[PDB]
């Protein structure tokens, strides 16, 4: 029971540590489309 | 809280990377989040 937000969050995750600029950056669109309020911190 | 002089460039990309889709920034966000990616930036986003 994971939310969709929730999911496009990890992809973004997951595709910048991968070095998927493409799939990042359209990742990220679609988060901007819902303004999703994100937390975002260094590991 | 960093003041600016405490921030690191991934710091300060993360930042943006937030603010921009927080903002409904599509392009901006898009540009953050590839140039975070070719350097292959380890990053915890998390659902606020």
């Amino acid at each position: 029971n994971l939310t969709e937000r929730e999911e496009l969050a990890g992809s973004l995750a997951r595709a910048i540590a991968g070095g998927d600029e493409k799939g990042a950056a359209q990742v990220a669109a679609v988060l901007a489309q819902h303004r999703v309020a994100l937390s975002v911190q260094l590991q």
